[PDB]
Formats: C-alpha cells, structure tokens, sequence
C-alpha cells in the first residue's frame, strides 16, 4: 500500500501522453514492484506540491527538448528546495534511430551532472516503459 503520484513533464510532442498511454488526464493502477503492492497514479503549481516523482521527458529526436531540461529541472527543484526530489530524465522515441539528435552518452552525462536517473524509452513500442514506472516506484520508496 501507499499512494505514489508521478508527474510527467516536458515539451509538446515528446511523448508524455503516449508514455502515460502504456501505463494506464490521469491514470490510476495498482501494480507490484519487488514483490510488494502500490497504487501508482500517473499525471499527464499544485502539481509541483503533490508529486512524489517527476519524469522529465524529452525526445532523443529533438535537441531543443534536450537543452530545455536543465531549466525545467531547476524550476522544479526551486519549488521544494528542502526536498530531495526523485527525478528521472526520460529520453523518449528511442526507436527512431535515423532521426536521433541526442545520444545515450550525452543523456547519461546530463543526468549524472544534475543528480537524476536516466532511461531511454520507446512509448510507441513499450520498450523500457515498464522499467521506467518501476524505477519511479523504487526512488519514491527510498524517500520514505
Ligand atoms: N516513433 C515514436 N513515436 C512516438 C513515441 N512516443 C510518441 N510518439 C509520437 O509522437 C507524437 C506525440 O506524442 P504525444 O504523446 O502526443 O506527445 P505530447 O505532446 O507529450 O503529449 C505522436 O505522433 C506519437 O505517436 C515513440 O516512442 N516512438
Ligand atoms: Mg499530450
């Protein structure tokens, strides 16, 4: 038990709704991680205050959504400066190989520098989409 709220943030057309699509403008489901149960609610300023974890999604095929991550992250951390926020940077569209603008290594480097987790996903194909919402659950538990 325990209720976990997870927020999806990022520029338009990076895949927020599609990612929430694979889980379920909110989606509520009872899931199981490392052999225990939890209700996870995925949301696609009162947002800032109630969120347990934040998924900052960019498209790996869109370099303008990558560059905007640092500022999105800092505005967010500024919203609760006393809090240690669990944050995952989600490199979506990992399937469009020939359209890529952002490598795995720059994305990983971005994450470490900024103290978040990193994961690449394809929401169109449900690749790493289960691990994404699972990693979210794990970070939130650590904060409890
Ligand atoms: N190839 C590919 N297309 C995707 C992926 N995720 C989303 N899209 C497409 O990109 C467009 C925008 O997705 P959407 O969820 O509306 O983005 P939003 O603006 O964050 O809500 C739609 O055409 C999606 O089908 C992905 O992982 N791979
Ligand atoms: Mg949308």
């Amino acid at each position: 038990d325990g209720v976990f709220k997870v927020m999806l943030l990022g520029e338009s057309g990076v895949g927020k709704s599609t990612l929430a699509g694979t889980f379920g403008d909110t989606y509520e489901r009872r899931i199981m991680v490392d052999k225990e149960e939890v209700t996870l609610i995925v949301y696609d300023d009162h947002c800032l205050q109630t969120g347990d974890a934040f998924l900052i999604v960019f498209s790996v095929t869109d370099r303008r959504s990558f560059s905007k991550v640092p500022e999105t992250l800092l505005r967010l951390r500024a919203g609760r400066p006393h809090h240690d926020l669990p944050v995952i940077l989600v490199g979506n569209k990992s399937d469009l190989a020939r359209s890529r603008e952002v490598s795995l290594e720059e994305g990983r480097h971005l994450a470490g520098t900024l103290s978040c987790k990193h994961i690449e996903t394809s929401a169109a194909l449900h690749h790493n989409t289960r691990e994404l919402f699972e990693g979210a659950v794990r970070q939130i538990r650590l904060r409890r």
